[PDB]
């Protein structure tokens, strides 16, 4: 019974061709705390996050998820997790090289993604001025931006939905909550070992490319907090993909931009649907349901970036919806032809 | 000085060929209280009206307004307000058939719109029962779907909104608060007679039509409740434009949706922007500005119904959104006319 | 490891001697949807309560808790629960006569709280006009009231708060998130299984009295919805005890009311604080900790029915507040000095 | 027909005893733009201030309100407006010695507060890299504490309510749109030149004291703020007085806090009721209406500083809250026990 041994997503790392850039963002919008730097890499935290980091900033040549980490339940979760990867044949490496954090399983899932599994995590202790008077908040809610309280969760493109779906659920334990299917193929999976509708996510990747990051998301709590960041974004000049809204799928408020360096970030409102029920079925959203599954309002995901794009993309964004709009490419084509009608011409769909 | 002659959007009146699903709507999805019943029409008001409706309802083959009226600051104001319109040739009738309201002065907008002032209008007062604690407060916020506290604006369609414009300012008195212009060409003009942003908009119809109306919108004061509001529409069943989201333009919060006669109702969360200073100019929207015009988010509002679908249509709403989704020589007609920033805005889905 | 044998709350039953305005305010003001009648009873769920039913309204000459049963994230987790509390010695009983659910197994808390555990229930279907259109929600959102999504928690006053808290530590595998103290002595424990800050707490008996309810909680996930619930009370005439505001213990937004048969409900909104770090230690408030543990912002919790309100009371509401706020008793001025001054004269307290 | 003669409420001064705190309380938490220092004074606007400032905070040995300005609708309304008070005897000063602005009448209410008459007022324009996209919003909403738009309303405690209602009524065309009263005696009148249910009130000091400040308040238009707003109070060290709630008088989502320098400051969060019907009869609140009057939820607010305190204050606010927990029985005898005793009170 590997249900539970997956406690929580502990943290994720980004790849930045413009990391300054990419750190302001997340500090003077997103009010997230610093609290190391080494070598070509910079370490935050929401003033609510448990242990010294959640969000790694590294300077790369492409944008993308450097890794994410899971922390386990206990250590014996850990070596039964890593052991159950290696008996399925998946090669995994054992490090201790990160601030905060001890032994650490790297791996990758079956498209290229890069995943980590952990238990010794450092509790952060805030300085004696941050301290709050709310004792579960270890840190208080900064002055900057609209401050996120934490990571929230995580959403993978890949090239078969299935095969990352099948690893999270057969060797790390998770279930699967939701997810979207066309006929016989999983375009989505949302996956989780607790309450929350999801931590990992997997989304096809229509453009036939491996082991992207869709997202990363922070979570507010509030929606009216993804109101505040949209108007903070749209006045100093952050690209806006979609929302504030409501998914459908998992019941989540959403608001989806892009951060300078080209990764597409999710801010989280309400929390929403609790999986308080153990046993629920997963709830599979057909073509004939898809359109709630998006957005409950009026929202529309732009085909042309939400259901393409992805980091590293071979494309600079402003490339990749010049083709994916056709400013026809066979590429764009193929996407379309694999994509069933009623997603791409869903009322919760628009093409430029 | 005709600045301060109109003091508020008092009523409407919307025509639907489904006139039991309209109501239904306005009462079981807006909470709107029945005051009266008459004829081929049912009389509505929002918990927060003053008057005992707001909302009449009127049985029609085509949906569309038949009337809206603005109620003046005084008994003077409304003869000095309908001396001007006389004095500028614009021929209106004194009538007095409205259950609620006294003498009224009606006319039409340079494009058609029936439009009406009054003074007499007797002041709403609720049962015992149904009296609240809010003092201010003429009526208990019903317990029934999401409750529209009152009427709050109205947005006209004209073949030409400049001469619409000129005869709110000229004749009423109003301001234009805020304008979206295309070269020499007012496609959109904001007015008011006080701090809001606007209470009558007027919004080029695009299809070379006259005189419809965009629509109809009623307040919450909190964004919260278009939040609810449309996940009601949703899950019951009533088609959505556009939103929740927040207009650059008022900075209001705005849900669009479809009444099942095919009139557009918004709905407006917070009351966004008043407009304090009593000289300042009119803000002119280009087509450079306009993206945050239309939505400070990411909403879309749809070219094929948002830019040219008003009630009375020639087409269903159905028809209607077919046609200009498509190619039809007049769907190319308008996107000629429209410039190309409007049209394939961000804030703009096809 | 007994840490995740436990799912969450089920449901609860309450005891009302005003049955059928208890059950008026349920559906009409929490909107909640009548599954079951049977006996003297009503058994309601909120729109997405998993089961048949999280509440049941049972006719009584006496206000209070009939029951609390918790699901089990296994059958095999249910035998092992029972089996540790028969070998504690807690006298347990199996049944099988509740509506929408199956084998139960019965007991009592250290102070006599009536609480049951459970793995077999049905998953509630609705009727097909009734299904949404968001998978996850079993049931549309009524048109009635402000309604709440499901049950959320449930809060004990015991004579002995440790007693309760080491029984859900070591049968159930509960931790405790937070507690507060005076002094070696725990006056409130709030328990989980779960990422929640809690499902079960348990806050001190100040009055001597054992074994009552302090209040049964309903979940909107929306702060708004709870100033719109608490606007609804205010001019429907039920009595409200503090809120809205948010408490620090938990970070839960909250807000406190009476329901017509004499039992506090809690309304949540925003879910708060989720316990995601596995191992985090208990946060253990003191007296000096406490001003925010019980409001953020300015709320004052009554001293003369939140701290010595329980049900059942020996006192009706009204004659209980009568006497702890003196309109002296030696049974009120005991209550006064076993409680810390700090707690007592808190700026959270009036 | 002076009813149109004010348009709105353009800034206040306020007096601190600890000047930088109240500047610190003002930019950091509140996020207000400084737009100029001069002498022991700084201005500040909201970003949606239409003028150059809203706000002068002012070093001085007492905290209290050095003046409230009101704009006019016209030149010819300060013209009016003026002569109307000169006429009825109040003692008037010309000055044009503010940045930002122009030719100002200035006056004492009848109980001694400073208030101001103005027409001309500068446009503030924003830098070019603080301009909005949003065009009616003349700078960028700062990223900065939780950031008020606007100045809101004052709130003046007198120790004769009708003496100033009547001079606001009588001399500037205000409508009293709600009114508390006891018997005879108006406990507070909410006044308005426009849709607003109030851009200046008046309240009784239960104290005999003279020309004080209640409060000034800040406009957020959106309810939550106040929620975020009193978080950052809490975790920040500033004393909370009550809410967040929803006053039933003028339906207004309110906050009220002390800044350090003392005052009583309110943040607003949705507009709440706009009186559109121009001719609405005023709303008498009595005190079997009050409990509502005072806060829809379970807010109580507290007897021994909101119906006592106001600045500038003989005491200290420890000291005044020590003292109201002769004087202060006086005080409880001439308020009515069901305002006293009102379950939206704390004492
Ligand atoms: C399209 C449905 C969906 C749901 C939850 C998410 O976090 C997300 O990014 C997308
Ligand atoms: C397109 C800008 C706009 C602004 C306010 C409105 O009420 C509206 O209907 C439209
Ligand atoms: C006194 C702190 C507290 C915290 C959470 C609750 O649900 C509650 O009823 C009380
Ligand atoms: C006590 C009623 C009330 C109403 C509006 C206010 O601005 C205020 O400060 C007080
Ligand atoms: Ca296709
Ligand atoms: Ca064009
Ligand atoms: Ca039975
Ligand atoms: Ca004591
Ligand atoms: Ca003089
Ligand atoms: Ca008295
Ligand atoms: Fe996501
Ligand atoms: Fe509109
Ligand atoms: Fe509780
Ligand atoms: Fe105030």
């Amino acid at each position: 019974d590997a249900r539970f041994d997956i406690a929580h997503l502990a943290r994720a790392e980004l790849f930045s061709p413009k990391p300054q850039e990419t750190l302001d963002f997340f500090t003077k919008f997103l009010g997230m705390y610093v609290t190391h730097r080494e070598g070509q890499s910079v370490y935050l935290r929401g003033y609510e996050d448990p242990y010294p980091w959640s969000l790694k900033i590294t300077e790369a040549p492409e944008a993308g998820m450097g890794h994410a980490a899971m922390r386990t339940s206990s250590p014996e979760a850990l070596e039964r997790r890593a052991k159950s990867l290696t008996d399925g044949n998946v090669d995994g490496t054992w490090s201790e090289d990160q601030f905060g954090y001890g032994k650490t399983f790297e791996y990758q899932s079956p498209d290229g993604h890069n995943l980590q599994l952990l238990w010794e995590a450092e509790k952060y202790v805030a300085p004696p001025e941050l301290r709050s008077k709310i004792l579960t908040r270890p840190s208080k809610k900064p002055l900057q931006g609209i401050p996120v309280k934490r990571i929230d969760h995580l959403n993978l493109m890949s090239s078969d939905v299935t095969a990352v779906k099948d690893s999270f659920e057969r060797h790390l334990g998770f279930r699967t909550t939701e997810r979207v299917v066309d006929g016989n193929v999983e375009i989505g999976a949302w996956m989780s070992s607790n309450l929350l509708g999801h931590e990992v996510a997997c989304m096809r990747d229509m453009t036939g490319g491996h082991g992207k990051l869709h997202h990363l998301a922070f979570f507010y709590g509030t929606g009216q907090h993804n109101i505040d960041a949209v108007e903070m974004f749209r006045d100093y000049d952050i690209q806006i993909e979609a929302g504030p809204d409501k998914h459908g799928i998992t019941q989540s408020q959403f608001l989806y931009v892009f951060e300078p360096g080209g990764n597409r970030i999710e801010l989280f409102g309400e929390a929403g649907y609790l999986h308080l029920d153990p046993d629920a079925e997963t709830k599979t959203w057909q073509m004939s349901d898809i359109d709630t599954g998006l957005a409950v309002g009026g929202a529309k995901l732009p085909w042309e970036s939400y259901f393409t794009y992805g980091t590293p993309s071979p494309l600079s964004l402003d490339q990749h919806i010049e083709k994916y709009a056709h400013f026809p490419d066979p590429d764009a084509l193929a996407a379309e032809l694999s994509v069933p009608d009623e997603l791409e011409h869903s009322r919760a769909v628009a093409d430029a």
